[PDB]
């Protein structure tokens, strides 16, 4: 029912009028504010998406989003939630169906420090994109370090996810850096040697038929139009989908 699509608000852009439905400021290609999707869609909580160019950005979206970043939920005129991790446990607290965290308090640290472990994957993604000639070997081992610890816990776990065996919130938070890492499988610092990473690479495949997953996905050529911009400084094209 939900269209991911619409266009991007720049500044001049009107502020469209809330309406009574959850709304998420957003941009469609961004990983962080993807957790936010991920979330209403496994929960199905009723939404609608507002996306936000952010190389002209709309005058009134610190009014929404006081760091100026995405995502930002709105739950009511005027009131609004934003950082993504922020976010999706005001989400999973006020909605109790499908719950995303662990109810056990320990098994919920887990899930946190799980979702931590996937930080070396965010840098050396937004390092090869936007200052690929500064990445070192540190950010390659340090993103193996980062691989093998999550893979290890799903290994330990031994389910088909590291939730159970529907996705949650450590699946789904940490998921927007696997579906990217998937366009970098042919820069050599990232292809992941298969009999090292089966384990996760089954994972990833199992990840792509969730329906939070799947309904959201970027077709990888459209992923890959959308980064070539970044390695070249090109300004971003936003509509690629539209
Ligand atoms: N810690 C924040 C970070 C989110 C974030 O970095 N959003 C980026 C988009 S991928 C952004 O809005 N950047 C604003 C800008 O272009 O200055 C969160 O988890 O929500
Ligand atoms: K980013
Ligand atoms: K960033
Ligand atoms: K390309």
């Amino acid at each position: 029912n939900i269209n991911f699509n619409t266009k991007h608000l720049r500044k001049g852009d009107p502020l469209p009028p809330f309406n009574g439905k959850l709304r998420v400021y957003n941009m469609r290609y961004c990983p962080y504010a993807q957790r936010t999707i991920l979330a209403l869609n496994a929960k199905q909580i009723d939404y609608e998406v507002v996306n936000i160019d952010l190389i002209d950005k709309p005058e009134w979206l610190t009014t929404k989003s006081a760091f100026a970043k995405v995502p930002a939920i709105e739950i009511a005129e005027d009131v609004t939630i934003y950082e993504s991790l922020v976010t999706v446990e005001y989400l999973d607290e006020v909605y109790p169906k499908r719950p995303l965290l662990p109810q056990d308090p320990l098994k919920k640290a887990l899930d946190k420090i799980i979702v931590e472990a996937s930080a070396p994957i965010q840098s050396l993604f937004i390092k090869i994109l936007k200052f690929s000639d500064t990445v070192n070997e540190e950010h390659v081992a340090a993103y193996h370090k980062a691989l093998d610890f999550i893979q290890e816990q799903l290994k330990n776990r031994g389910t088909v996810f590291l939730d159970g065996s529907e996705p949650g919130y450590a699946d789904y938070m940490i998921w927007p850096w696997f579906e990217r890492l998937r366009a970098f499988a042919h820069d050599e610092r990232v292809r992941l040697e298969p009999s090292k990473y089966s384990l996760l690479l089954e994972y990833i495949d199992n990840m792509l038929k969730d329906s939070a997953v799947s309904q959201y996905l970027i077709p990888l050529e459209i992923l890959a139009k959308f980064h070539e911009a970044y390695t070249k400084k090109e300004r971003p094209n936003y509509e690629l989908l539209n």
